[PDB]
DNA sequence: ACGTAACATCGCGGTAACAC
DNA sequence: GTGTTACCGCGATGTTACGT
């Protein structure tokens, strides 16, 4: 163990570079990767778009968040839809599973 | 060692007997991709450590080393070196 | 033995656009 | 406002030829 980060089923080992949700292997793009990665290296904290970009992307058309936070979500599939909330009018954060 | 012996003092590599013909630069990136099998490594790492220039934009030579690296694998092995796109490659492992 | 030269391929991902 | 899905430029890899 040197990166590596689990929450609930979702494991993200930023050694070998991949996202895993209990066996199956999440195909991630670069950003959904160091956009899922942030989100639940801060589990419960909500953050808002230009944060977000900020950090993720680094230092206009702020909706690619919503683009991603979707692609994630949607590669997610519905057991693990709910593992990133929506904040109305702050912004996203990955929820803690029960 | 998954079908792969690599052997150190030789500069040599084999997969089940067939002896690999490597260029050095390539032994050297197979085997430290081998030797940290799993991890993934960038292109700037890999260029300092496998290489000893910091060639600093350009080269595109460690891509082009993978790929004779793969050629030799053949059909059955290439994937033996994966792929992360954005990031670097790295050694995988069967099955 | 290597590392550009040079292009083909294909995925990344950011904007558009609309429903709600 | 956010969910959502096209669309497609651009750029990261593949790939081989060739100069040294």
């Amino acid at each position: 163990m040197a990166g590596m980060l689990t929450v609930g089923d979702l494991v993200i080992e930023e050694s070998t570079y991949t996202a895993r949700l209990k066996g199956r292997a999440l195909e991630l793009t670069y950003k959904e990767f160091e956009l899922l990665k942030y989100l639940a290296q801060h589990a419960g904290r909500v953050f808002t778009r230009a944060q977000l970009l900020q950090e993720v992307w680094g230092y206009g058309g702020t909706r690619t968040v919503d683009v991603h936070v979707r692609r994630l979500r949607a590669k997610l599939g519905p057991e693990y839809d709910s593992m990133i909330g929506t904040v109305r009018n702050v912004g996203y954060k990955f929820v803690r599973p029960s």
